[PDB]
């Protein structure tokens, strides 16, 4: 099926459009094209600085009656500088205002690490270390739970939480709502078997980000691995008469993951959606899993001393 049941009883489309790095000038048309060709899930964040322009598209398509709001699954995320309890509602309300929505389908704690509040997204000390906030993830979660109880969001979740962090939420004293989703980096170079099996065993749906290896990440280097140019992946695509990107989006779908490829290129937006008409074989799946190398796109150096940095640990 094209949608997966979450623990809040709502259904989530397993293919969504990513919006990180989509320039503000091109993301409105990008989202329009996406909705036009089938996408019903959009992955957003305040930190991406383009939620206004995303919302312009959603609103035009709602006004145009191309789609109904109930048919849309719009995801945003709470940025690290707003983990304080007094700041969570306003952060969510800013996002809703910019997206031109009265609710989000899903609102994630974006990273487990809280940073000092201020106008700066990445407040640093004079030596380049991120300035933490003394907020912890459990209190941030109570704040997220309040958003459900106020009708601003239909589901809450986390993002970039390791197994021990997930476990801390599930084991939170007085837990009122379990997390619906954990959104983590996942592709054939970072396969996450252990963390995914842990989350799924607990009824937490996993969304895979950077499924193409985020070739437009601004810190990419010549010697980094490249998924889209991996001849072993290209061969698998050739076998199926599909593109390499199509294989890389179908791969997580078959692991019962949600996947959110980003493009602002209309022909790639459409290509990326044409992944429901073919199957990878079990052997194809194990073969792609074998390319794991624990290679991470998203793991900023300046953040490695935060007490709650999620990637020292095994998973
Ligand atoms: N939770 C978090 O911490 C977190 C972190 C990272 C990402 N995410 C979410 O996940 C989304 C996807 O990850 P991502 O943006 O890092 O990268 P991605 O989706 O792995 O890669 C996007 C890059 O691939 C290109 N591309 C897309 N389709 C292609 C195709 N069919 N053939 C060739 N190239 C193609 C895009 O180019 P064009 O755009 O020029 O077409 C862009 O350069 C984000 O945008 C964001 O919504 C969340
Ligand atoms: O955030 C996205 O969606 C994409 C994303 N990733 N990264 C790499 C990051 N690595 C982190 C590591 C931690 C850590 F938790 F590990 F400390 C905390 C926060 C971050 S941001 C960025 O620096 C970034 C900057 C602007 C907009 C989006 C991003």
């Amino acid at each position: 099926a094209s949608r997966i049941l979450l623990n809040n009883g709502a259904k989530m489309p397993i293919l969504g459009l990513g919006t990180w790095k989509s320039p503000p000038g091109q993301v409105t048309e990008a989202v329009k094209v996406a909705i036009d060709v089938g996408y019903r899930h959009i992955d957003c964040a305040h930190v991406y600085q383009n939620e206004n322009e995303v919302g312009v598209a959603i609103q035009e398509k709602l006004r145009e009656q191309v789609v109904k709001r109930e048919e849309l699954f719009i995801v945003s995320k709470l940025w690290c500088t707003y983990h304080e309890k007094g700041l969570v509602k306003g952060a969510c309300q800013k996002t809703l205002s910019d997206l031109k929505l009265d609710y989000l389908d899903l609102y994630l704690i974006h990273w487990p690490t809280g940073f000092k509040p201020g106008k700066e997204f990445f407040p640093l000390d004079e030596s380049g270390n991120v300035v933490p906030s003394d907020t912890n993830i459990l209190d941030t979660w109570a704040a997220m739970e309040e958003l459900v109880d106020e009708g601003l969001v239909k589901a809450i979740g986390i993002s970039n939480f390791n197994h021990l962090q997930v476990e801390m939420i599930l084991n939170k004293p007085g837990l009122k709502y379990k997390p619906a989703v954990n959104q983590i980096e996942c592709h054939p170079y970072l396969t996450q078997e252990k963390l995914i099996q842990y989350c799924q065993s607990k009824g937490i749906v996993v969304t895979a980000y950077s499924p193409l290896g985020s070739p437009d990440r601004p810190w990419a280097k010549p010697e980094d691995p490249s998924l889209l140019e991996d001849p072993r992946i290209k061969a698998i695509a050739a076998k199926h008469n599909k593109t390499t990107a199509q294989v890389l989006i179908r791969f997580p779908m078959q692991r019962n993951l949600v996947v959110i490829p980003k493009s602002v290129t209309p022909e790639r937006i459409a290509e990326n959606f044409k992944v429901f008409d073919f199957e990878l074989s079990s052997q194809d799946m194990t073969t792609l899993l074998s390319y794991n190398r624990n290679w991470r796109v998203c793991a900023l150096l300046s953040c490695t001393s935060h007490k709650d940095y999620p990637f020292h640990e095994e998973f």
